[PDB]
């Protein structure tokens, strides 16, 4: 006999701990939640030069996992009657009325099907006026709704519009409404001075300390959130148990679980990627392939609406890596946070190995 917490720690040691030496990663946090029990595993240093250990207070950058909070905020505003996903952005950002982008609906912005939005804002797009000009000069390429092209400006505009519909800045939408509704205590769009001692350095591919800095304000819905391992386990708990939360945030969480279309084996939900469960490892790897992440792909309507499903999301910044995954009917999920990027495939593979080996 070996206690469960030790069995899970041994599986994380076997599958995630070797990644630290393999990719010269300073620090890592891995959390598993199973049947509402949380297991937290911390490795390495949040700051190499300060010899400061990663711990339950360490704040990491979530990168594109930030989009899951934007999606939740959108689900919240929709089920509060503040927006319809059939609305267009010019209904809320009036300067976009009578522009081509005002033909694209909010759901299409949130799920990357406008037809002509690239992965990033151009480097020169920094001010609010440059963002306005960027979207005013947008013209459709592909037929709207036909093609998925993963796009930070696309979901950034969605987040800006959600915020406008709630009459507050997006940072306030998350920090004053969504994070508290989810019970998160150390999640931020802007880390306060009192928490800077807990904000890990990111480390670039030369193991030099860095931190996210760039992009316009309206990129924050795409990659601007920072959080801790306990907070991300609470967020997974909320996604596994939405019925335990008040009606408004319950409905918001459920909105993010609804698949909207497919590209091959991947269901695009709001923020989350969704898959039939059990999913093959290759299905999960394909979601992060160059073909899916970097190129436009024709979308198809959902045919099989999976009763039994799983969800995941990767995220990265220059100096950080994130992976979150959960499986509702196995009552289980996992979060990985690192302060150095490692290949997405390694994150997915390690999590797959751990989750499949944990005893039910």
């Amino acid at each position: 006999n070996t206690p469960k917490d030790q069995e899970i720690k041994k599986l994380v040691d076997q599958n995630f701990k070797p990644l630290l030496e393999k990719y010269d990663v300073p620090g890592m946090a891995v959390g598993v939640i199973q049947n509402n029990k949380k297991y937290e595993m911390y490795y390495g240093l949040q700051s190499v030069q300060d010899k400061k250990a990663v711990n339950s207070s360490t704040i990491f950058e979530l990168g594109s996992v930030s989009k899951l909070f934007t999606a939740t905020a959108g689900g919240y505003a929709k089920n509060k009657g503040k927006i319809s996903f059939d609305d267009t952005p010019g209904k809320y950002w009036k300067e976009l009325k009578n522009t081509p982008i005002d033909q694209v609906n909010l759901l299409q912005l949130a799920t990357y099907t406008s037809g002509n939005l690239a992965l990033q804002f151009p480097d020169e797009v920094k001010t609010d006026q440059q963002v306005l000009t960027f979207f005013k000069d947008w013209k459709p390429k592909n037929s709207i709704g036909e093609y998925r092209q993963y796009s930070n400006p696309s979901i950034g505009l969605f987040g800006k519009v959600v915020a406008l519909s709630m009459n507050k800045p997006f940072d306030q939408v998350l920090e004053k409404t969504i994070f508290p509704a989810l019970g998160l205590k150390h999640s931020y769009v802007n880390v306060p001075k009192t928490q800077m001692q807990n904000y890990a350095f990111g480390y670039n591919q030369e193991n030099q300390p860095i931190r996210v800095n760039r992009g316009p304000l309206d990129a924050a819905p795409a990659y601007g959130v920072k959080s801790t391992l306990p907070d991300m386990l609470s967020f997974i708990h909320a996604n596994l148990n939405p019925q335990k939360y008040p009606a408004d945030i319950q409905r918001a969480i459920n909105e993010t679980h609804q698949g909207r279309y497919q590209v091959n084996t991947m269901y695009q939900a709001l923020g989350w990627e969704e898959f039939s469960y059990p999913a093959t490892l290759q299905t999960l790897l394909d979601s992060n392939s160059e073909q899916i992440v970097m190129k436009p792909n024709k979308v198809t309507a959902i045919s099989k609406e999976p009763s039994v499903k799983m969800y995941h999301k990767t995220g990265s910044t220059n100096g950080f890596g994130t992976y979150v995954v959960f499986i509702p009917k196995e009552n289980i999920g996992l979060v990985m946070l690192t302060n150095k990027r490692i290949p997405n495939e390694e994150r997915i593979k390690a999590a797959y190995a751990v989750l499949n080996a944990i005893k039910k």
